[PDB]
């Protein structure tokens, strides 16, 4: 049902605008702009996370009552189309859903898409004020909105600057803006413990924490169940992360919907640190060579370490062992409820529906 | 006020000192705030800070006089507003692409940084604002409708930002979602060369974050009960000041001296709907109607130098000049409308030092 209402708070979110002191024709405009910017990045996807608010919402609990778990529910989908509308920008995306992403449109640009971003993101707290402000967790569901957003900002930052110059004694240089940085790896960075600092951050709190606290919150948990969630969500993200960082490289991007892009863009991968853990000091030497580098013989030297050191096979064996620590967890959550739920998304988590 | 420019480093140390809290490796948290601290001097430094100063003043103003806990409260809402205007301005340099900001080189200019960090930073900007309002005022009566008045500035910016970078975009003049390879050529759209189109754009896109928001912070943060007559008045003269702001910023992208601005101008170049491309509209012949539209929206000095030389023929300065002295009067006359001599004495201070600060 979460899917037909979604036209219902789009709507209601472009009527708020609607009610602005413009010209009438210069609203028609921007209800035209407005419309296709949520359907082209809400729609398309899995909605796992939307999906989550209402199956967490149900399990530890009428329509008026569906009315402010869908609100919930697409607002974190509203979410997810900020970060990935951003993303691509910052990954230099070509596809994302099967489409090409926004800010390569030549009607939108990376000059729409920048305050595109601001727009998502601030037409979920209209919304939420439409459907919740009356509801006792309103501040706090406003508090988890902002907090989960605020761990995905510092983790895409860490993401995008892990292998920097400036972090690799010296500051940032606010007089260079005409030499550019050679992007290259910082062996003292590739590490899991790293690793799954950015990986909690960037995807674990609005991926997984997110939503199942709006869930909670909503139907009425106060309470120690949500630390454990917490450490639940933190060892799905990373899961999910992994899975991710494996459909780059492995993945065919007409069923991803997605370029991969992570070997030329610099990017500490899961496949990255599996493979200094395993290869030769010669190969570690070609990894420091021909990785961070937008260019098909380097990136091929990269792949095909990737092939020789069995990076498939590694995976294969993480998922396997990763699925049964994130099941242990949720056994000691001692709630039948969330437990159904968590064991429901963790077998759709890849797939959706 | 002197609270105000001291206080600086607390609530971006109150800040720092959250993400400090967060679950990462000694080294990693130690890279973070070298990184954030400049974020914030960078960008939330420099500038005239009239959002902030004007937060301060109408609060001192509404009261009677104040606990230094109330001016750490006044004091973190005055911070928010120069933080809202740092994230802002990021995210305009990069849309207009700007080369100087504050005579420091815009933010995702630098080979440190890039447009890639700048649109993860303006998010960390703006989301900073909300962290601080509820470290400082989560038990004060105002919250909710402090971080609401937020958020609606914030989105009235968001569409004016929209309406000032596609006004004579060829989608209002169906987006095409299947073109990612022929380029828009950027051309005037003669239709929307008018006043009622501008005031809609600058309204939106500076009036409600510049004026509306630091002074209804002030008065919320008092005590003025939010169905207070008073509050649409103040919204009203927001706009007559907004208005008045942004045509002299206008003004000031072509006669005003860089050096003084601390920006480069390029309106012309980056095809703008100004107040001087309108008044020129308005006054010229249809031959020089002809030359702006072969002329404008091109980086070229022969053609700027065409707009330049037009806006010379038809004396745009004199005109902003008496648009200036007439407008000031208009706003006058509201401002003297409120029946609240405290806050009219801040309106008419602000009015005087605007353009230059302090
Ligand atoms: O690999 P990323 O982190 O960029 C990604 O997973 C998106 N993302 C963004 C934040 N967390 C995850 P995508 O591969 O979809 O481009
Ligand atoms: O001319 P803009 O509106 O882009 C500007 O005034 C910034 N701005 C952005 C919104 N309102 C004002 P700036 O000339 O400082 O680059
Ligand atoms: C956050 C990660 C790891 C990848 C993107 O998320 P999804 O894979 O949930 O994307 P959609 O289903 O929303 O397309
Ligand atoms: C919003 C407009 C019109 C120009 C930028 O604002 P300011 O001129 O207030 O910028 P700073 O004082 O903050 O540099
Ligand atoms: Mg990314
Ligand atoms: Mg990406
Ligand atoms: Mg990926
Ligand atoms: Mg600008
Ligand atoms: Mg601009
Ligand atoms: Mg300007």
């Amino acid at each position: 049902f979460f899917r037909n209402m979604y036209d219902k708070y789009r709507d209601a979110f472009l009527s708020h605008l609607n009610e602005y002191s413009l010209e009438e024709e210069i609203k028609e405009h921007i209800s035209k702009y407005y419309k296709l910017l949520f359907d082209y990045n809400c729609l398309g996807g899995k909605n796992n996370r939307g999906i989550l608010v209402i199956l967490i919402y149900e399990y530890v609990k009428n329509s008026s009552e569906w009315e402010k778990a869908a609100c919930l529910a697409w607002c974190i989908e509203i979410l997810q189309a900020a970060f990935l509308v951003a993303d691509d920008i910052m990954d230099k995306g070509e596809m994302r859903r099967n489409k090409y992403c926004w800010y390569l449109l030549k009607d939108v640009e990376t000059k729409n898409a920048v305050n595109d971003v601001l727009l998502l993101y601030n037409s979920i707290y209209k919304l939420i004020e439409i459907y919740l402000r009356n509801e006792s967790c309103y501040v706090d569901v406003i508090a988890t909105f902002r907090d989960a957003t605020l761990k995905t900002i510092i983790g895409q930052h860490l993401d995008t600057n892990i292998f920097s110059d400036k972090y690799s004694h010296r500051e940032i240089d606010v007089n260079n803006i005409n030499v550019p940085e050679q992007p290259v790896i910082d062996i003292n960075m590739i590490n899991f413990g790293v690793y799954k600092n950015i990986v909690i951050h960037k995807t674990a709190y609005y991926s997984f924490f997110l939503p199942i606290v709006c869930g909670m919150l909503l139907a009425g948990i106060a309470n120690l169940i949500y630390k454990k969630i917490e450490d639940i969500s933190m060892l799905m993200g990373e899961y999910f992360q992994i899975h991710d960082d494996y459909l780059d490289i492995f993945g065919d991007s007409t069923k991803t919907g997605k370029v991969g892009s992570d070997i030329q863009n610099n990017k500490l991968t899961w496949p990255l640190i599996k493979t200094f853990e395993l290869c030769s000091e010669p190969d570690k030497i070609k990894i420091v060579k021909n990785y961070g580098k937008n260019n098909l013989a380097c990136v091929k030297v990269i792949d095909s370490l990737y092939e020789q050191y069995k990076i498939r096979k590694h995976y294969e064996s993480y998922e396997k062992a990763q699925k049964a620590k994130i099941l242990s967890a949720i056994n000691e959550l001692h709630h039948e409820g969330i437990e159904y739920v968590l064991k429901y998304l963790l077998e759709i988590l890849f797939t959706g529906v």
